[PDB]
């Protein structure tokens, strides 16, 4: 039971989000682990089928519940 958030440039990276570990915990931490920032860094989900550009995503959704699929981050 865990999320696959893609870190930015081109990253595979999963950890566990139970209990509601909405995407702002899970990306607020790998966010200033490497020294980044929210207001430069936007969340995009894997592309549920669609033409050929990753789906936006809101800053406060639950992982908990995306788990199975894959979360992604880049420079908006």
């Amino acid at each position: 039971n865990t999320i696959r958030v893609f870190l930015p440039n081109k990253q595979r990276t999963v950890v566990n989000v139970r209990n509601g570990m909405s995407l702002h915990d899970c990306l607020m931490k790998a966010l200033k682990v490497r020294g980044l920032q929210p207001e430069c860094c936007a969340v995009f989900r894997l592309l549920q089928e669609h033409k050929g550009k990753k789906a936006r995503l809101d800053w406060n959704t639950d992982a908990a519940s995306l788990i199975g699929e894959e979360l992604q981050v880049d420079f908006l």
